[PDB]
């Protein structure tokens, strides 16, 4: 049965609610983004209307085989009527195709559902600027002050400089980057661009990347592993055993691997600056964990919410424990008292 924080009151609508069977009263199912915890339940046998971005719709059709007649793509930044209710999709600064949804309820209430997002000051000049929001359904993944990490631009700077230095010292080194979902494509694209290489990958991953509307993608990626000196591998293979096994397969072309694991936050963030990060090394293999986040830091979250001044907040992450729920409610009240709303 579908939980309350996935229902939009006063509508026939749900958000990211595909794993509960037929939801009673649901006339339209919104999907914020193509991440498995959110699409869990969709398949080619689904027969209700799905509303989403163009990119998410490309992924539903090609990767999950949802039939075309049930896919309803909407443009961003555009007032649209769905089943008699005005909605707007906004870029969530998460993975490709991810959106926030603004719902203008028939009784005058305005609701923002952030989906998964990385708050940014640029959102203060979207269509959010123009009116009041009564209820906020909020991605609270990192809602605690210990969660600090650098900008995405600082992280990419570190990765490009690390890769370029290593491969210029040793032209026979291979760079490997882990992946297990869409998102974080800048990591491998930026490294390949500095090295003058295409990115090599499996047929299944190439297919996924071809759904993303990335400009000039055919110039950037390939299934021909032999031609490429940046390879993508599943995240589970980014360890000494997996990388040894991969280097064997390269036919003595390479004699060293430098690998990256983009993670979210890890506790080494509470001590170490990005500049000071060091790898784990065994022989001719080195592995860097880099804190490339597609979710808000605590400070970015707090800034956004203090700017929006919502009347009520409904968390959508960390909702399973009383300790989590109580911690999150305490910060919401601090934020409201400090800013005066
Ligand atoms: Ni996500």
């Amino acid at each position: 049965t579908c939980p309350f924080y996935k229902k939009i009151p006063g509508t026939g609508f749900t958000v990211d609610a595909f794993q509960y069977g037929v939801v009673e009263g649901c006339t339209a199912y919104f999907l914020t983004h193509f991440h498995s915890d959110h699409y869990a339940g969709l398949s080619k046998h689904f027969t209700f209307p799905v509303y989403c971005s163009e990119i998410t719709g490309n992924l539903l059709k090609n990767k999950l085989h949802v039939q075309e007649q049930y896919i309803h793509p909407l443009p961003l930044d555009t007032e649209c009527i769905v089943n008699g209710v005005k909605v707007v999709l906004l870029d969530a600064n998460h993975c490709p195709g991810a959106v926030m949804i603004l719902f203008y309820l028939p009784n005058g209430t305005v609701i923002l559902h952030t989906g998964d997002f990385r708050a940014d000051p640029s959102m203060e000049r979207s269509l959010l600027a123009d009116q009041k929001v009564h209820m906020l359904y909020l991605d609270t993944t990192y809602c605690s002050p210990e969660y600090t990490f650098p900008s995405q631009q600082e992280v990419i700077r570190f990765a490009i400089n690390t890769a370029f230095e290593a491969v210029t010292l040793n032209p026979h080194a291979l760079v490997v980057c882990g992946t297990y979902s869409i998102g974080k494509e800048k990591v491998f694209l930026a490294i390949a661009d500095v090295l003058g290489s295409k990115v090599g990958m499996s047929q299944e991953k190439y297919k996924t990347l071809q759904c993303l509307n990335i400009p000039e993608i055919n110039s950037l990626i390939t299934t021909d592993m032999c031609s490429s000196l940046v390879h993508l591998l599943p995240m589970m293979q980014i360890n000494f055993k997996g990388l040894q096994s991969h280097l064997k397969k390269c036919g003595g072309k390479y004699n060293q691997i430098l690998a990256f694991r983009p993670t979210g936050w890890t506790h080494s963030n509470k001590f170490t600056r990005i500049a000071d990060v060091i790898p784990q090394t065994k022989g001719n293999i080195s592995i860097y964990g880099i804190p490339y986040s597609e979710h808000s830091s605590y400070l970015e979250m707090k800034r956004f919410v203090q700017w929006l001044k919502p009347q009520k907040i409904i968390p959508t992450v960390n909702v399973g424990t009383w300790k989590s729920r109580s911690t999150m409610e305490k910060y919401f009240r601090e934020w409201k008292l400090e800013a005066g709303y």
